[PDB]
């Protein structure tokens, strides 16, 4: 929704933040580095939170077809982000996206369609 601001402070900010670590951050990376998540948009198409697991499926998916093309420039600086994005998640201060993420976990037995334990019970 609105919340599509977070998006624009994301990528000035992430990049910022990795501009400590040592990086670089030109207009060519924004059309890459954009367009490259947004392939398949891992950080959850429904939330647009930050993912570690599929974070490894989008990773995996680019390195090994990038890999295929015999790469010798093998970018390292998405170490980094890794590195940055991993730590990035430890933040409480993360917009509101944390409930709309926190689906990701949810009660088994929230309700009594459920089909293990009813959510209420009683027991002696």
């Amino acid at each position: 929704g609105q919340e599509l601001s977070q998006h624009e402070r994301y990528v000035e900010q992430l990049k910022q933040a990795l501009k400590t670590r040592g990086v670089k951050v030109k207009y060519a990376d924004l059309l890459k580095f954009f367009d490259f998540v947004k392939d398949t948009c891992p950080w959850f198409p429904q939330e647009g939170t930050i993912d570690i697991k599929r974070w490894r499926r989008v990773g995996d998916c680019f390195q090994d077809y990038y890999n295929t093309f015999g790469p010798e420039k093998v970018p390292v600086t998405a170490f980094s982000y890794w590195n940055l994005i991993k730590e990035l998640i430890d933040k409480k201060e993360v917009n509101p996206q944390v409930m709309a993420a926190v689906a990701q976990t949810e009660e088994i037995l929230k309700s009594n369609s459920q089909t293990d334990l009813e959510h209420h019970h009683h027991h002696h």
